[PDB]
């Protein structure tokens, strides 16, 4: 099936999912002299205190902390949305080197990293209805630089060894999102598509526009993952970002 190599990489993707080519697919390069600034735009709103974490998967294209979405626990609201979306997972793309790993690009440079945070939009009742809406889901985008330990992540890098391969999961409660946030809320925003097949077009992109800093050790550990699943030939999990796309007429606007 698709993944991010020479013969399954993004760029094949279309075969299987059509939509790959579509009017409104993410990520893409966010242009700051060309983003309008909206004043009609509100402040992001993000209520993380009650979260609750459940457990961390390798689905051997990434890595999932899922959380508990089952109540109204951890949300996000207004900014340019409407209603509440809750909290469902979170999930990291990142490269090989730290010249490269994000998805969205700030003037054409790429950053070490890019954090997804997901969340539905409850009108819909559930995550799977909400992704056949256009404004289904939220995704909040956080990039990662290299540079000082974040103590928020570490609890994360130190799990990693014990979901090596694809399939494997563990246990993982007590865990807090409000650790891997930047100081600054200020954000650009634009309509956009899920980064990985079924690439649904369903997505209110929020990109931050602060990153956070990670330790060269941090990142260095998410490269010790494997796309394969155990007991298989040893394929390191690097790179598993897709390329920009096309804006095709979209606007992206700043809150700042
Ligand atoms: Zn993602």
């Amino acid at each position: 099936h698709w993944g991010y190599g020479k013969h399954n990489g993004p760029e094949h993707w279309h075969k299987d999912f059509p939509i790959a080519k579509g009017e409104r697919q993410s990520p893409v390069d966010i242009d700051t002299h060309t983003a309008k600034y909206d004043p009609s735009l509100k402040p992001l709103s993000v209520s993380y205190d009650q979260a609750t974490s459940l457990r961390i998967l390798n689905n051997g294209h990434a890595f999932n902390v899922e959380f508990d979405d089952s109540q109204d626990k951890a949300v996000l609201k207004g900014g340019p949305l409407d209603g509440t979306y809750r909290l469902i997972q979170f999930h990291f793309h990142w490269g090989s080197l730290d010249g490269q790993g994000s998805e969205h690009t700030v003037d054409k440079k790429k950053y070490a990293a890019e954090l997804h945070l997901v969340h539905w939009n409850t009108k819909y009742g559930d995550f799977g209805k909400a992704v056949q809406q256009p404004d289904g889901l939220a995704v909040l985008g956080i990039f990662l630089k290299v540079g000082s330990a974040k103590p928020g992540l570490q609890k994360v890098v130190d799990v990693l060894d014990s979901i090596k391969t694809k399939g494997k999961s563990a246990d993982f409660t007590n865990f807090d999102p409000r650790g891997l946030l930047p100081e600054s809320l200020d954000y650009w925003t634009y309509p956009g598509s899920h980064t990985t097949p079924p690439l649904l077009e369903c997505v209110t992109w929020i990109v931050l526009k602060e990153p956070i800093s990670v330790s060269s050790e941090q990142v260095l550990k998410f490269r010790k993952l494997n796309f394969n699943g155990e007991g298989e030939p040893e394929e390191l999990m690097v790179d598993n970002w897709r390329p920009a796309q096309p804006l095709k007429n979209r606007q992206i606007k700043a809150s700042f």
